[PDB]
């Protein structure tokens, strides 16, 4: 009569005791992937999910990823675009200690069943479901440093809200996603070499060089307004593009599209407009296109539509 | 007898300062307006030797008028905004105002923003809350002024405390005053400096690069500021490079990526034993600004903590 | 080579001569239906637009229809449930005066005849289109008095951003609406009557009297919170519902719905929940739903739809 | 010594009141609390003289404890604590607290809703700041504060002016404070007062009927407030009635639906003219507490409108 949802640990809080309410909505299995905090998430922890999930798709009716709040959004991300799987993944995590008054982590944790075992949330990617609302994996962000209510889906906002156990589903991404992207992970044990760059007053070139020096394959840059680049590292990065590193235009301003045909000529310089992609999401959709092409052009191509 | 406002401009135009006040008319019903061009550089090329310039500019002509108008882009404003709110000993208001579209587009924000601008500098009320951006009728405080959004003609806010008062009609209702010190209740002097202490910022991501970071070190960096992940937090290489610079006297200051909310003390960083910094509700390049300034006075952790505590 | 496109106009501000850039992206006829400040728009109105729209849909290629901002979003909605024409139709209108410095009119009508343009926008409902944003009918609301971005889709976010003259749409309205909807308005000159009363502390019962005692047949209540109505308030409705006046439970509070299995027993009362509906377009609705039932059951699964 | 706080509970329980405090052990880390049960309504139910009966206990009560903490429904909490804001005289803080979720849900948010607000109520700095709401670790003022979504724990917002401090690790960065008057600057004075003059509160909308206007006018009440569209206008036939019970001495404030920003004088609506009052930023409930206060004072508009500037 109960869906079969697995959930996969990345770090700490078993629990089928610890919610016992869980019962009456699922049957839960539970399985430590790796213990980490998440500001140590890496590509490896990442490759190993999106493998886990690939191979155990027919195993389960649906699975809950419990993971740091930190890093959150870039691993849902990466799951988006790399799971082959058509069965609702979610991932969840707590900003209060699990002993802490008033945790969030218990009911958290039970939206997060809830979302996974709703047949209605297939097909609409990686979801993120945190204070009561179902997120999109390439839209959903952290806002607040410290708030139960951090997690927003900044520029096209959450697929759903969730009230007494129950979905009203009003949206789904339009952005491909999973089993509609070619990124296929399968076979991979390395991930390309992105780094990210700070812009703002008086900005040094050295991070950028460090990059360029160090053969990277591609450099983010967080850019300032509507991705503008401080002079230093703008010559650097010009440079960077005509050697082999690709490089993606995002911003450190939270909302909004860095955009094409604005301050920058982008195909002058061989360079990507990351859109609405902030730059640890740029990275993510770098990281990819680069298993598939160093092209800036075809580059872009995959910014516009993934 | 209308106030006597100057306009500094620091690049293009937003309605090149004379074609400016010739462009917005209206101005003379409000004040007596004079333009001085003081560089001409998108912000997105803001830097040290701008904001001396500016600095001692206003404290050395604060006599000479009873308010300023800074025009300026909207890319780094809210890091001028903020040097400024530490600097400036002039207790005139002075105001930052920019534009989100070009002047020549359809609709173009800059016309009424300068004129907002100008009702601002010109109200007596503005005195003594500090240096103030003035963008889409809404008067916000330099600490925590930034802009949200990358096109939005009202990217303008304070995302932590709100603004101090919104602009209906030519008049400000005031209702709020920042309570961090500011202006000539710092001990910031910048009118013998030449320079500023060398102050970059590295970001915090999954599988986050220690290059950026060893390549302030190895420059010999005054500071780093840390864009952290969620409260602050910090990759493992990250965290290394930036324990053993602290442990050199480099100065490092954990802020956040996160938009909103303080980089707290007392949560997963044990500052005191790595000789770390917690910004506050200071974002990474606010946090820049105000540890440059720190480092002008002292090297010692525990008191630029407590500059970051009071400023 | 260029759209059909026929500005609807409802109040003041000719204007291809008064934004001549226009010319450049559609070929734009006018027509004036009424001159009225929204803060008096009425029924007959929004009958007449349908009619029209309904009327003229094979003789343009899209509707923009400019309105005041005061009342934009419940003639917005009740297009959105009413127009059967399967081509865009845009509201747009304007904050600040058209003399006044830095008016928002010239490029909101720009960017209401790009999206009315765009073939992209086709099948997304009734859309408002302010501050370069693309709204959907439904969600779409007036957040503060005097801000030229006041209008935001505040449950379920934008339908798209438009940058230099180009959407990228990434999502759309899962609610029926215009051609799925039941509500076929071609033949009426009158609307069922629907009041609003509003709820706070030691509220009179003497609003809600007055439209029992003039046969409404309905009252949409603006409730505290999560749609809670102070006591003298309760007992007027719990009565009103039982002798032929639908009652529909809203929120003053201006985001988040109005849900089931809260406080209320709507089914003991004979109430409808609104869900996100604030209570003026919960207003809509009912008026629409009236015109096909009158059992609180059959309205509630309506509220459910649409 | 840690301080003497007082919880006046209004309802049910949050984590009646000795219950509560069981619930909450870590709240003696603290302070020394002690609660009453004042009444036990759900706040839908809120009402004139739970108002009365709360402002003259904390007047009444003020030297027999350090702070007060209201437990409070989340519903109406916005009005009582503006009605609080300005007829308490006693300044210590007083500190109203609710949740969003019932105390037996998991991730129950009362417990720790109940903890910020003792330890806001137990901050020194936290007086002569007026009265004051916290939830989700923030802490806002009783004026501009508002609930603004139905179901969500992070509902309570200052939404035109931003809270006063956030609250980390049982301690308070105040950074704003509320520039109207308030409390013992307000010329309210409750004490010998049974009732309050009646204000109703009607909604505009496209084709509003005007029989609820009528309706309160016929009734003989002392004011209404419209909750106006867009910047506080008013549909034809309720303008029409309006205008009119203005005639014959009903004070009339506009206020607003929409659920930022002020509803301003000067503007569509010729207030001088009709004998009506702008609220400014003051939403229809809000405004109705204002005035009524205003008219325990005045029944002059002109007057009135100087009470809605000035409080
Ligand atoms: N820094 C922690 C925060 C949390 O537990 O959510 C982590 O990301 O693992
Ligand atoms: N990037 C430009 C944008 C503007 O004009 O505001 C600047 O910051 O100078
Ligand atoms: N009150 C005016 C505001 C505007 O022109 O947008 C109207 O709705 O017609
Ligand atoms: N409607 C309830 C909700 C709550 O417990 O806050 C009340 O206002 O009393």
């Amino acid at each position: 009569h109960l869906p079969n949802i697995t959930i996969l640990a990345t770090g700490g809080t078993n629990l089928v005791n610890a919610v016992p309410q869980l019962k009456d909505i699922a049957n839960v299995k539970g399985e430590q992937v790796v213990n980490i905090g998440s500001q140590d998430m890496n590509d490896n922890v990442w490759l190993t999910l999106a493998k886990k999930i690939n191979t155990d798709c027919d195993k389960t009716d649906g699975f809950v990823i419990t993971h740091g709040v930190d890093t959150m959004e870039e691993t849902a991300y990466f799951l988006d675009l790399t799971v082959k799987c058509d069965k609702p993944v979610v991932m969840v995590g707590a900003m209060r200690p699990s002993t802490s008054m008033s945790a969030d982590g218990p009911f958290n944790l039970y939206n997060a069943v809830v979302t996974a075992a709703d047949k209605a949330s297939a097909n609409r990617g990686v979801l993120v479901v945190m204070n009561d609302t179902v997120l999109d994996g390439r839209d959903v962000t952290t806002t607040n440093t410290t708030d139960v209510a951090t997690f927003k889906s900044v520029n096209y906002g959450p697929l759903g809200y969730i009230h007494n156990g129950k979905i009203d589903y009003q949206r789904t991404p339009a952005r491909k996603h999973t089993s509609d992207t070619p990124f296929d992970v399968s076979k991979l044990n390395e991930l390309p070499k992105v780094g990210i760059v700070y812009n703002y007053a008086n900005a040094s070139d050295l991070p950028a060089k460090a990059l360029v020096d160090a053969g990277y394959d591609g450099i983010v840059s967080a850019g300032v307004g509507n991705g503008n680049l401080y002079k230093s590292v703008f010559d650097t990065l010009a440079t960077a593009a005509k050697t082999g590193t690709a490089v993606v235009r995002s911003s450190r301003v939270p909302t909004g599209a860095t955009t094409q045909d604005a301050e920058v000529d982008d195909a002058k310089y061989g360079f990507v407009a990351s859109g609405t992609l902030n730059p640890q999401k740029a990275r993510v959709l770098l990281q990819l296109a680069l298993t598939q092409t160093k092209d800036p052009q075809q580059i872009q191509q995959i910014f516009n539509q993934y």
